[PDB]
């Protein structure tokens, strides 16, 4: 008796449409079932280990596509850290979770799943320490190396060998700034491009969370690492994400969230002649009803401020805007 | 602790054969996992979800497929009935679930998944109510919505906007009627055909069950809604199914099973000229053996009464006799 | 009341290297969840099920396989032994089980899942009993049919009707002999080589166990079985595995493993001419680290002894040196 084990999960019966133009109205309820493993090995180190599946119940029973979203196992050895491996969220992620606490959206410019240690991602050795080493009351990192993965995926999903850092300060009023940064080779098939070798963001985030509000800030700058619709990489991008929210006591919590991400000096093709262009911009204005921990209702609505321009034509961007609902049961 | 989560599910060794003509002869195995969560969320109040996952043993490793049949959340408040959406059964399923009930086949004629509201499918919201709002006892029904799938699949599985309704009354005795309706818009894709541009079906059900007795008979008709193994859709239909079992003390449980499916008005194709011919047309002899509520073994032979003919070859349906047996554990 | 279910699985953080010739780093996570069932039918009757789902979390999110490992259900009646159907390892894999105790490679040559019952297969029935009926302490056996696999599958993965024997005898002071026989038809896909109709295997194994000692050895032959690696079928192969592994009180373990694989009387292609070569051959060296019963580390070199020769480069054997680290929660 050493051991606990956890199952966590939800149903989510979701629905989207795109109210603009290109007019749509599409399901997207999916289940999610996750286990988090801890054992006690000793007084001064713990085992631990999570998974967590994600199945589709929106397309046809032939067709619905599941995810391991996370995959690992750790060690943990209270102010000497922690270590884990496998699948999971990269380290500079830390600094853009803040800001993806929207309702719908959020986390979609700068962001992306096997998008080098921007989000989730395959073969990552992470090391983690709150408290720095108990040394500094609040002030926790993670330090992190990605190995390469460079032959059975898509260009637009491939990395070579790389790290990524994330540091947080966490002071006891409520707020908490936090700094990130990665640096990661390009895929020999990356850098046929002749964008350059490297790929490369920093990121900076405050948040202030007390008194049933919720603010938070974001501000990064990417470098050939983030994917355009158009499977080509934007050379540079600069990201600012912002969101504020309340919690009322009843279970009402409104969001109000801005998201935009500028690509600089992209390269031509098709009717877009020049560099510059958004590539997300947009306003989400949604809430949430919490009836408990194990059951809730949201609604959000995204206003998409792109425009119908040379870029969103040629690299066939959704300048439109959506409406989603949900309702979900957690466990 | 006002949350309630339950596991079902079951491995299923199963194997069948067809055993005249096109003889072969395959495994089925396959395992199911479920879950069931019942949140009180006050006195008037309850949340609920259900996630259902079926995996494929049956293909070599590497082939398997799975499939999410069932993802849903939903609030029910006593009397005023409940409310779910997500991938669940559709209404008119409710009609025939009487006559569902046999030990290998069933519900073949008439009944598909993804196939508008005739089983299982996707983004449905769902209004029940048992005891019609508490006015007269025995008296449930369902009232239901399905949004557009109209471009990510086969056109075999769309459908348009439509919406399917049920009602059955039980009688304390043990008899119990139920009838049900429902009428869809066929997707762009689907109009194609030149068949019409809408597609519905009605559908009756009387069961009997009491003193060690299942009897159940059930007739509908369909109009642009059941799809033929051509890909075709029939534009009408004539179904009926017809079950009786017995249960004996012991653990026994033999059961007869009629189902036939009556096509009127078939468009012409390769050797089949005219329009009026059998899709489906079977007897099912079979018995269960329960060892107790966790364990059973099972055999059946399916008697295919259809003939070789125009229809059968051009189509492709098979006309053969099929056999099955199969052992349960379930939980 | 008189069932009872048992959760079982791990999560494997683990990377591979191939560090000769055609070097390459590849990320091998994956998580493993099951499932075992048994309920109480009366005093002298059990009814059983297992299942085990495997889950890539190697690939990115769009393209993870999922595998249904085991999937089957069985009666178990004291003395008279056990049956189960479904997916599981075929009756001679007892034979190599004793021998497949390796850290990262093992049961490499020989055993290939869904290949007749030389490891994991559809469409197993197994009759078990240990103690041969409570006569022969420490004596067990294993009889075992198979159904034909024979058309939805690569020629490489198919079977005829066949079946599948092992016996076991295990001695008090650590020592086990098994043995075991296995003949199938061929599939009539297979049958177009002109190797013969027939598939046949038999194995031999020692074991001892005991004193923080493992050691094992295993010889077989197969004959038109096997598979290579260019989806011919070796006509003969002769195999042997052997295995010494201590057990040191602080948690580590060191192992050491051979496995080799010749074949015999092999067909000509390519630049190879002749029919006599080595289809597997190599050791493993490696150790584990273990922390408790829930938690390990370990490492593994494999010395790839396959030359460069007509064989290996007309058959597209890979020659060269692989390495492995992983990190493993288990429960």
């Amino acid at each position: 008796n050493g051991n606990k084990l956890d199952f966590y999960g939800k149903m989510v019966g979701e629905h989207v449409w795109t109210t603009n133009g290109d007019t749509s109205s599409d399901d997207t309820t999916y289940a999610r079932i996750g286990l988090k493993g801890e054992t006690q090995i000793n007084d001064q180190l713990i085992g631990y280990g999570q998974w967590e599946y994600n199945m589709d119940a929106s397309n046809v029973e032939g067709s619905q596509t599941t995810k391991t979203r996370l995959a690992f196992a750790g060690l943990k050895a209270g102010e000497y850290g922690s270590f884990d491996y496998g699948r999971n969220y990269g380290a500079i992620y830390d600094v853009e979770s803040a800001t993806d606490m929207l309702v719908e959206w959020g986390g979609d410019g700068w962001n992306y799943t096997d998008n080098f240690m921007t989000g989730r991602t395959n073969g990552v050795a992470t090391y983690r320490n709150s408290d720095f080493f108990g040394l500094v009351d609040g002030l926790s990192f993670a330090l992190q190396y990605q190995g390469k993965n460079d032959h059975d995926r898509s260009i637009r999903k491939q990395n070579g060998d790389g790290f990524s850092t994330a540091a947080t300060y966490a002071f006891d009023n409520g707020i908490a700034l936090s700094a990130g940064y990665a640096n990661s080779n390009r895929s020999v098939d990356q850098k046929r491009d002749g964008n350059g070798d490297k790929a490369e963001a920093w990121a900076t985030s405050a948040k202030y969370d007390a008194n049933n509000i919720y603010a938070a800030v974001m501000y990064s700058q990417t470098y050939n690492m983030t994917p355009e619709e158009d499977d080509h990489f934007a050379g540079k991008t600069q990201n600012f994400e912002a969101v504020v929210q309340y919690q009322f006591d009843f279970g009402l919590r409104p969001s109000l969230g801005y998201v935009q991400t500028k690509g600089k000096n992209l390269q031509a093709r098709g009717g877009f002649g020049g560099g510059d262009a958004d590539l997300v911009k947009y306003v989400e204005l949604g809430t949430w009803y919490y009836f408990n921990k194990n059951m809730n209702v949201y609604a959000a609505y995204k206003f998409n401020q792109l425009d119908d321009n040379a870029y969103t034509r040629a690299a066939g961007v959704a300048t439109d805007d959506q409406a989603a609902v949900g309702i979900v049961y957690q466990f």
